């Protein structure tokens, strides 16, 4: 669809001085004709890029001039202070007046709320070689992460919720196998797969080839979303569609954190009690992880205030200079909006925000890198667009047990963990969310009695973990998970006795009313969130029931699921109770 002229044009248009990328058609003809297939590919890539980004490849290259320039100096803003509008969340763990108060309303909001994944990523760290959300979140029933978030935003948000998935040429495929193979059935899901861009061999921003004389290519960040939302349709505009259907709020959320279905609530409680155009979700952040600090900002000194995430690694250099936790909140990027005003901002912008670089270099001397390096932007930058004279933007600061992400190896949270670090690997994530359970439900009353010492060791005997009791309810089980909600399941929680060696697995429809459980019992009622409950009083369960092992520094089943975590439950024994 380009003329063979047009691709002529952009050819003499790259070489010319401040673009400079003669070294693309070194060794060519003259013109258009005369190249071979492999090189129109090449000149075609080129003069297509502008479709999906502003400017084509001439403006990404004077893009990475700038951002290039501006990698030489040292980070620094004329004023940084604590955002004026923080909260602080109560307690997951109590059920006070105030969080069913603030619960009830979050979950009433969560009906007209629009959902969005972002799936492109890699998080090339982990010594797993398929995609983040295909991931289990527990290997008690090894629900994934991909499940596990739309399971429960059709729970919230009814069948037909809308939910949006970034994916990215990494993580396309895999995902539409995963939704196939899941047999999710989600009405208004959009998946929408952010573009590859250019990679710059150097601080001139030449651009890179790889082996086979192509270009090299790599996605542009978590950023992306806003402008694939942007130029999204359901003749009608996504967000037009989502507007006039009366849908109030949207969220963003990442692939491996369980947390949010429990933060997200809240946050959209407070959001409308105190008229919150953006409301970042936080954690007391400590000094040294790869969480972003929530800032008040001004770049320079004439300009007005700015709320906004500034990203760790920038923290650490603006802090060795310019003036047990960190003096502002850190971000864990479930970012909340009001639909309109998030709407605004976008077709101002077309969803464009910000963009940085960060080379990384071969040896501390000269400009030259270690690999080729790309432009990027993240998510949360759009926070710039809103500002404090027309918006309110602001933070709701959550118990850092709330944040639960896999994102290291085994090897490197025993590294952290050997540095009084977080670990965040997938053995504290699962043992997180067993955990995380077990406070929800006692809050309601659940007497659960249970040691608080590790079960098995993981890394090298690094750091030890627990699992047990393990308690896992489903969406129909469990509904939103509300403590509300919890109390439904368990009306007089005084009479379920879970020993701490349990599993107790509960599918569908099921109120349990009186239980004494000493081993593993999976309980299923109606599929159908409708239908008659399945009753559960006066049941004795005893058996032998799982176990957990660590898998030995030593026909073999061990999956690279078990690998990352370091040890295996063993499902021996188990009742089960249908109907
Ligand atoms: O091109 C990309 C890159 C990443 N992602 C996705 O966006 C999230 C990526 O975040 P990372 O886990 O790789 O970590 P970041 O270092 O990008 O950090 C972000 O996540 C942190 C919390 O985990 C903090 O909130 C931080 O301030 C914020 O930038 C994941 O769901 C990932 O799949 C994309 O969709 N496209």
């Amino acid at each position: 669809n380009p003329s063979n002229s047009n691709l002529q044009a952009l050819r003499e248009e790259l070489c010319t001085p401040g673009l400079d990328q003669g070294h693309l058609f070194e060794g060519w003809p003259e013109t258009v004709d005369e190249c071979n297939e492999r090189q129109i590919a090449l000149l075609t890539d080129l003069y297509m890029f502008s479709n999906m980004y502003p400017g084509g490849v001439a403006q990404y290259i004077r893009n990475g001039h700038e951002l290039l320039a501006r990698e030489s100096e040292e980070v620094d803003f004329a004023a940084l202070e604590m955002p004026p509008l923080i909260f602080e969340a109560p307690s997951l763990h109590r059920r006070t007046a105030e969080r069913t108060a603030l619960e009830n309303a979050g979950t009433a909001m969560l009906c007209k709320t629009v959902f969005v994944l972002v799936a492109g990523g890699l998080g090339e760290r982990l010594g797993y070689s398929s995609i983040k959300v295909s991931l289990p979140v527990e290997t008690a029933t090894n629900t994934t992460y991909l499940a596990y978030y739309l399971r429960w935003a059709q729970r919230v948000g009814g069948k037909e919720v809308p939910f949006v998935i970034m994916t990215s040429d990494d993580t396309h495929d895999r995902t539409l196998q995963l939704l196939r193979e899941l047999q999710l059935e989600v009405p208004n899901l959009h998946v929408l797969k952010q573009g590859q861009v250019f990679c710059f061999a150097d601080s001139a921003a030449h651009l890179a080839l790889d082996e086979t004389g192509k270009l090299l290519r790599k996605p542009h960040g978590h950023g992306d979303v806003h402008s694939l939302i942007y130029n999204a349709t359901v003749a009608q505009p996504l967000v037009n569609d989502w507007l006039a259907a009366g849908y109030e709020s949207i969220v963003f959320i990442q692939d491996t954190n369980a947390g949010a279905t429990i933060t997200i609530p809240i946050s959209l409680a407070l959001s409308a009690e105190h008229s919150l155009d953006m409301n970042f979700t936080c954690i007391p952040r400590v000094p040294k992880e790869p969480i972003g600090l929530l800032c008040r900002t001004k770049k320079n000194s004439g300009d007005p205030w700015l709320v906004a995430n500034v990203e760790y690694n920038v923290f650490a250099e603006v802090s060795r200079a310019l003036n047990g936790f960190s003096p502002f909140p850190g971000s864990v990027n479930t970012l909340v909006f009001k639909l309109s005003s998030y709407v605004d901002r976008l077709r101002e912008s077309h969803g464009i925000v910000p963009e940085f670089i960060n080379p990384k270099y071969s040896d501390e001397t000269r400009r030259s890198f270690k690999k080729p390096a790309r432009i990027e932007s993240l998510m949360q930058d759009i926070a710039l667009l809103f500002s404090e004279d027309d918006y309110r933007v602001g933070g709701t600061v959550f118990e850092r047990f709330s944040y639960q992400p896999v994102k290291n190896s085994l090897e490197e949270a025993a590294g952290l963990v050997a540095q009084g670090n977080g670990a965040y690997c997938a053995a504290t994530g699962e043992a997180a969310f067993y955990e995380l359970q077990r406070r929800r439900l006692k809050a309601i009353g659940l007497p659960l009695f249970y040691s608080s010492q590790p079960e098995v060791t993981v890394a090298k005997d690094a750091f030890g973990v627990r699992l047990f009791p393990i308690i896992v309810l489903d969406t129909v089980c469990a509904s939103s998970g509300s403590l509300d909600d919890l109390a439904r399941v368990f009306p007089t929680p005084e009479k379920v006795h879970i020993d701490q060696h349990s599993t107790l697995i509960v599918e569908g429809r099921v109120i349990i009313e009186s239980l004494e459980l000493y081993g593993a019992l999976t309980i299923r009622g109606p599929t159908d969130s409708m239908a008659l409950p399945h009753v559960v009083r006066n049941a004795v369960v005893r058996n032998a029931g799982w176990s957990v092992h660590a898998i030995l520094s030593l026909d073999s089943r061990l999956s690279e699921v078990d690998r990352i975590r370091g040890f295996v439950l063993k499902k021996t024994a188990m009742a089960v109770m249908d109907c």
